[PDB]
């Protein structure tokens, strides 16, 4: 934990850092560049406080008046089965798809959990299409409107690329306002000025700034409607028609009651009846002040005329859909028409009045509109280079807690001064090796070959003058290396010109007469049980030209048996018929059997892997042999990395 | 206790962790899919001040109003029998059951603690119905109002599912003022704008807009009359006060004045939109308990796992025992496993452990004064006696002579675990009515001769100070190449400081989580001022996890 080897091991997991950190850039690259745009459009309205205007605009009143304007409680997006269609489409350069429904009535399912029956629109051509609700699919073209099934749509300037799908979804008034509101924004920018700067934000950019419009001209309009309400006669028309609506309310309500004291098709067409009869009288109520306000001539007047005529051609088809089926459905069904449109016009009624009223209390005077919505070309969002760089750090931060994670994971050994902080002498640092014969005898020049070398010379100079000329080798766990650094070794001490013998006392699990080349039988287990002789068990590996005495067949009482003074008759024979004579044992962490060979040994050496046993293991196994009376002499670390091993090619 | 401790103990102990961290997220889903929604809707008022209004909408001539026109004092649950009847059905997605009582008169009980008449309603189809107050049920039917017993219910619009029981209770009206009033606010956000964001907040999404809408309506209709009722009290005293007659015409002007005002007197408050409940439950508040559900699941789990470290105290590593300074020989495991495991499983973990100590007391016990080693446990429930036995059979076949003295007189069980003569133990040796050679055995498993106890005898260390067992062992060490002595704990009884003077070597055995350093300390003390050199200790079962050992092979 310090800088200097900070900036080391970064310098070796770069590979992970700029992979991870790349990959991190990499998602937020496709983030930016499949996110959806989104514009934002402001306009400015000046008056002469203004408090009371940032909520009375966001009032449901204001912006519930233009989402019955502009029919925004119809909602259409190309269909992209993955998430990222759009963007992609958007990145090929496609042009997106749009159409138009100046009138839509879904069967009006509207249940408590799917309130927002869906439809999907298959664009057959510019003319004709088919809509498919959950199956049925209707063709119809634009122009003539489809009413079937308790459906009522009527869509016209489809778009031009055929064989689309398009959702439509009638969401509700309330939510309809709700996300519009969310995307509208007041300010004010002069905490007393007439400076109203409205704000509207969304991704298609022609339909937002319509939108802003829509919502100043209605709050523009209803601020004239001050100054021509006080002496319209629509105040007294109003307060002398209500009491005859809500009569008629009544007594068509005692009509349900007398004639009560379940058809689908009923239900399905009496709903849509009486939509069409409230967005009849809402139109027509709608012209009233559309004459007034603005020209025949003028597109609005003449939109309100054609989506009454497409609205009388619906209940036409309604009435002729009504007078088709029984009597007992059509009295009822009669009856609620009375009824339920008495109670649409009486609420409308209410409305009515209410912001007619609405004018009188209002003490504002002139409501001019300065430039009406623009909507700014660049997208706000996604914000370009502001989640790229997020992406960057992230990626740097989630590299450093990783790689510290996993400096702070790894417990193993990683350099010779571990040891010999602990008092070790290490002996040699056998670098690893990326290579069934002897690596020394079958690439004499490998880097580890010229440590085992090194180990020899190191060796030589400290095994003279020790008791005998055996040498035990104890690996610190197995896995460690033992037998490769054993086997190497006693070739490299062999090929010298000395005798060398090489026992594998290794009787649980030892393995190299597996791959010495063996006569697996009476190997050194069967000596020690006295049913084979000294001479008979001793080989020759042609390769490395030392004797080998493999472990022969397992014996179940390993420890029972190297306790047998045959053992101590074997070595004391051999060490005067050999130069030098190395032992397998197995870890003095698992079993005994170290402890034992050791009683008759020179020297005792442990084998670490490089990463993988810890000090601790060391440490441990040290001290069990000094409990045993074996002193270890030290240490042999293997398969050290080249990183960290000082060993290199030469010549 | 470090973080690499805390992982290790957190992996090690991840099965409780994680059981209690998701069990009180469970209880967190279930309570958050079932605690009732609570929708909230929202009205507008304008006004021209505000601080009054926000006092006076929530006084009780409103809320009194409203509670009269919409019967609110005639509360109606349908009725679930567990705390959680209500949220599973509306899980499985059942309907909620619902009727209409435009009229209610209970006996009027209203007692000083009930002051609630508690009815319920047994729904018999969509038309007739049944009603049982407290066991007599009166069957009653849509339309026709019931009118027995002091009990008068006009119910209408029965839902659809009978059988159901629905809970009437005629609630005092202070109280449906107190409840609904709880529910209620009201804000400003303006701070001097006439706007004004009613709130009410209820479980019955259709009936809290009516409510509000009541509210608004109430509202309005009172501030036209007040405005109206000062010119309505000078009215008052004028219609009062009429009978000079000149002045009666200026009265009479003053009257025309007046009196058109109070039905043109229409202003000051404004419903810029009346109620309507957003759909999206604002309580429960899902995503904000759960994640509280696995917060307190966390630190719950944390603050009992170190609670845990901070419990237990007995050794938990060599290490502990060798800084006192004790020569910790052995380490044995834990074994899975009534013969000798040194026999029954040869190559058992806890076998080669005993091998090793086996190698280092070979080497320890040289230089004794004599091959006699005495091993104590720390306290019952040491397993000296599995250690003993082990070791006594691990180093008969290796082939020396080996004798196991079981002098632990007081509960010694050796004999009921080798297969015995109980007859002529080791006890009845020391009382001199037996020989010694009778009392050795032979355990055909391990191959060592084994000495039992015997009867327990009344005096035990009055017996081991008896010279005969000098002569016991000062034979034995010389017909046998190893003594094993079982002694009683030094903290219960005097008997191993006894047996100790005449033993080269002696042993404790510590279970490695049962016993305490203290205990270790104090034997060790305790065999000092007898004159008794302990030489080490042997932990023993020590848990797989800590133990270095493994399979080899």
């Amino acid at each position: 934990i310090d800088l200097g080897r900070v900036i080391g091991e970064l310098i070796d997991h770069r590979k992970l850092i700029i992979s991870i950190t790349s990959v991190f850039t990499l998602f937020a690259i496709l983030y930016a560049l499949l996110a959806t745009p989104i514009y934002e459009t402001d306009a400015l309205i000046q008056i002469e406080q203004s408090a009371p205007e940032t909520a009375l605009l966001q009032s449901r009143m204001i912006l519930g008046k233009t989402i019955d304007d502009l029919n925004l409680q119809i909602q259409i997006e190309q269909k992209y089965f993955p998430v990222i269609g759009r963007g992609l489409a958007r990145l090929m350069g496609e042009k997106p798809g749009n159409i138009d429904i100046t009138r839509l009535y879904l069967p009006d399912s509207d249940d408590i959990s799917n309130n927002t029956p869906s439809i999907i629109l298959t664009v057959k051509d510019k003319e004709n299409y088919s809509i498919n609700s959950d199956g049925i699919q209707l063709n119809g073209v634009v122009g003539t409107l489809l009413n079937e099934k308790g459906i009522s749509l009527l869509v016209n300037e489809i778009d031009a690329k055929p064989g689309d799908q398009f959702v439509i979804t009638q969401l509700p008034r309330l939510k309809a306002i709700s996300d519009l509101l969310k995307s509208f924004s007041v300010a004010d920018l002069g905490k007393d000025t007439g400076m109203l700067t409205l704000t509207l934000t969304g991704d298609n950019p022609k339909r937002i700034s319509h939108i802003l419009d829509s919502i100043s001209q209605n709050y523009l309009a209803q601020n004239i409607a001050r100054q021509a309400a006080q002496d319209a006669k629509s105040l007294e028309f109003l307060n002398q028609q209500l009491p005859k609506v809500r009569a008629e309310l009544d007594s068509a309500e005692d009509k349900l009651n007398a004639y009560r004291k379940l058809n689908m098709e009923a239900k399905s067409v009496l709903d849509q009846i009486v939509n069409v009869d409230n967005q009849l009288n809402e139109l027509t109520f709608r012209e009233a002040e559309v004459s007034q306000l603005y020209t025949k001539e003028h597109p609005t007047y003449k939109a309100l005329m054609e989506k009454r005529q497409t609205l009388q051609e619906e209940k036409s088809k309604l009435n002729k859909r009504v007078s088709s089926m029984p009597s007992t459905q059509q009295e009822v069904l009669r009856l609620s028409r009375d009824v339920e449109s008495g109670r649409a016009v009486y609420l409308q009624l209410l409305n009515r009045q209410q912001e007619l009223n609405i004018a009188k209390s209002s003490a504002i005077g002139n409501v001019r509109i300065i430039d009406n919505a623009v909507t700014d070309p660049n997208p706000v969002r996604p914000k370009k280079t502001i989640i790229i760089v997020i992406g960057v750090v992230l990626g740097l931060i989630v590299s450093v807690v990783l790689v510290l994670f996993q400096v702070f994971l790894r417990r193993g050994i990683e350099s010779p001064e571990q040891l010999e902080e602990i008092g070790i002498n290490v002996y040699a640092s056998i670098p690893i090796s990326e290579w069934d014969t002897l690596l020394a005898v079958g690439n004499p020049a490998d880097l580890a070959v010229e440590a085992i070398r090194g180990l020899r010379t190191s060796l030589h100079f400290a095994m003279m003058e020790a008791k005998n000329n055996v040498l035990m080798i104890s690996g610190a766990s197995p896995s460690a290396g033992m037998t490769f650094i054993s086997s190497n070794l006693a070739a490299t001490i062999a090929i010298t010109g000395k005798k060398v013998l090489f026992i594998d006392a290794d009787l649980r699990k030892g393995y190299a007469h597996k791959m010495f080349g063996h006569k697996n039988d009476k190997g050194l287990s069967e000596f020690l049980s006295g049913q084979a002789a000294a001479e008979m068990i001793i080989d020759k590996v042609e390769g490395g030209g030392f004797d080998y005495i493999g472990r022969g067949q397992i014996p179940p009482n390993p420890a029972e048996l190297l306790m047998h003074p045959r053992f101590e008759q074997l070595l004391n024979w051999a060490s005067q018929n050999y130069d030098l004579i190395i032992i397998d044992t197995p870890p003095i962490l698992a079993v005994t059997d170290a402890a034992i060979i050791g009683r008759y040994a020179g020297t005792c050496l442990l084998v670490a892997r490089f990463e993988k046993n810890t000090v601790k293991e060391i440490d441990v196994s040290m001290k069990r042999f000094e409990q045993s009376g074996v002193v270890v002499k030290g240490c042999i670390l293997n398969g050290v990395v080249k990183k960290a091993s000082s060993y290199y090619r030469y010549g």
